[PDB]
């Protein structure tokens, strides 16, 4: 589950 690190960061930018 490595991309979970980039998925969470993206959701923060897509808030």
């Amino acid at each position: 589950q490595a991309p979970a690190y980039k998925k969470a960061a993206k959701k923060l930018a897509e808030s």
